Parts: structure tokens; sequence; C-alpha cells
């Protein structure tokens, strides 16, 4: 069958915006069919059930989120919500509340926007954080993730201050703190993903190349750190920044991308959130900032930021391991993989 994929990118060299491709499950191929939307620095993407696309957006010295309505193999711009400063780094959709969340790295903010009847957005709240860390990259607050918890609270990750916040969300679109988990100094938390039963969360530590297993309690809206594992060899001393983290639908396998060592590390999830490294596979390019399993979960697509190429893997449904199928599919400055679902 044919599965549509959207690619987010940086537009500092040759990219013209958001691209789209197709994953052919039978032929075992991956293509970049072309540009879907001409826009600047759409480094992260989010989709709604009404097929509206929300992307990181840069409009000169202003940055924010752009809203588009997808119609077939085309995209129609609805509107944008921008403000003086840098563009955000993450964006997500809250279907039930009809809100869009975004995280801004440089500003250290978490923002909330409400979705109008036609998909257009309106800013409702901007939460400012503060703090810092021991590492050079932690000069100030750097929010890198804003997404829903199993009980619909909002998990907000601050890479700059080594903290994972949990916020309650109002219907009107405002956040109010519930809890804050502080990680060991220098951990540099970036993204996380919850288990299918909502009892556990796996947090990627970008700066320390580690993954923390966490127990989540819906009653307290808080976390408890369970254990930590490395995402690269113990002797690899060169630069490495973990990036994206994904979990299979059955919750049995965890995946994380490594920028520097340039691989996808596969972990088997066992009792009480424990992780076991079972595979390290090259992404066939430099700096794999994002990747994801396809809807059937029989494949994985990763994009490499610095080499402008995407790679397709076959994924064993029972073992969770990956094997190369195709490499060097051109996607300029690719940094986000968004399958239609």
């Amino acid at each position: 069958m044919q599965e549509r994929i959207l690619f987010g990118t940086y537009t500092k060299k040759t990219s013209q915006g958001i691209y789209q491709g197709t994953l052919d499950t039978t032929a075992k191929t991956l293509t970049n069919d072309g540009l879907l939307a001409a826009t600047q620095n759409p480094t992260y993407l989010a989709l709604s059930a009404k097929d509206c696309l929300y992307s990181v957006d840069k409009e000169d010295d202003e940055g924010g989120i752009a809203a588009w309505q997808i119609d077939g193999q085309t995209a129609h711009k609805l509107n944008t919500v921008v403000a003086p400063g840098t563009p955000p780094a993450y964006v997500a959709v809250d279907e039930a509340r009809q809100l869009v969340y975004s995280a801004n790295y440089h500003k250290g903010t978490a923002e909330v926007m409400k979705i109008a009847a036609d998909g257009a957005l309106t800013l409702t709240d901007t939460v400012q954080h503060s703090g810092h860390g021991p590492r050079p990259e932690q000069d100030g607050s750097h929010i890198h993730y804003t997404d829903l918890t199993p009980d619909n609270r909002l998990a907000v990750i601050d890479l700059g201050s080594d903290k994972v916040y949990v916020y309650n969300v109002s219907d009107a679109g405002q956040l109010s703190e519930q809890s804050v988990l502080t990680m060991e100094a220098g951990f540099g938390p970036r993204h996380l993903v919850f288990s299918p039963d909502g009892q556990y969360a796996f947090l990627a530590g970008e700066l320390s190349s580690q993954i923390a297993s966490l127990k989540y309690d819906t009653q307290t809206g808080a976390f408890t750190q369970l254990g930590i594992v490395k995402t690269i060899p113990a002797d690899y001393t060169a630069h490495n920044g973990a990036a994206a983290i994904r979990l299979s639908h059955d919750g049995h396998f965890l995946y994380v991308s490594n920028r520097g060592y340039n691989t996808l590390a596969v972990f088997a999830v066992t009792a009480d959130g424990h992780l076991t490294l079972i595979q390290q596979i090259s992404t066939e390019g430099d700096f794999p900032r994002d990747f994801d399993l396809d809807p059937t979960e029989a494949f994985v697509v990763v994009v490499n930021q610095n080499t402008d190429n995407a790679t397709l893997y076959a994924r064993d449904l029972t073992s969770g391991k990956l094997s190369l199928l195709q490499k060097d599919v051109t996607v300029p400055e690719g940094v986000c993989v968004r399958f239609l679902e």
C-alpha cells in the first residue's frame, strides 16, 4: 500500500519548506514527491483529525506557528500566529480541547493557541520559564517539548534547566503548574513518550545521551525516576546529542536517534519500565534529528539534517529490530518526519 509522509525542514540552504513523500509497503520504497508548502524553517509539524497542518514558522524577525488545510496533495494557508523573536521548536495538537501547543527553545516559553472552526489559530497563553544548567548549552531556559499526558495534562520539558514540568490545561487555553521533576544536572532533557497504559514515560536526555525511565501517576500528575541507560557506546567520547524518541504501539520497543554517532538505538521495554539495548543501526547520514515508525509499524523512516537524505528501514514486528531497505532519498535539510495517520 501507499502511505503519505510529510517532512519538516530548516530552510537555510536549499530547502523551500515542507515536503511530502510516499512509503510503498510492497515495493519497499520511499520517495520525496515534492514540496507541499513553501514556508520558512518548518522544523516541526503537527496534524489534526480535520487534516489541518500546523508548522513551526519564521516570518523575518518574527516566529511562531503557521496553519494549513491539507486538500489532497496540496496545502492551503489559513493564517499564522507569530511574534518578535525566534521560531518555536515543537508543536502539537489537542483534539479534545481544540488547542495547539508549541515550545520555544531560545525564548524559554510554552505557548497555547486555540483552533477556530476553519483550523485557523489565535494565541491564548505564553508561559515564561527561567533557570539554567552546568553545560554550555544550558545558558538559560530552553523549552523543547509540549505535549499531552495520558490524563490530558501537559508535559513541558526544559532542556536548559533540567526540568520536566506538568501543567493542567484550562478550556480557554491557559496552563497552571501541577508538578516539576528535576533531573541530574547536565541531563539536558528534550523529548519524552508515554507507554500505552499511561503508567510509564521514557525521557530522552539530549546532552548526556541517556534515557530516563519514569513512572507517571495520574492521581498526582507527577513522575518518579526509575532508572537511566546510555544511548551510545560507553567509549564513544565524541559529540552526541540524542534527539527523537518513539515507542511501538504495543509498548514493547523504544527507539531513539543519536546525532553524532548517527544511529537509531533500539531498546526492549520489559518489567516496570526497564530498558535493554538490543540494536544500534546507522541512519546512513549525518544528524538524524527525527524519525518515526509508519502506521503499520513494519517500517521506520529517519531523516538526516546535514546530509539531506532520508533512510527507510524494515522493522520486525516481533523482535523490534531494524534492517536497511533504502538510503539516500533526497529531503533537503530534513528535521521532522510526520506520517499521515
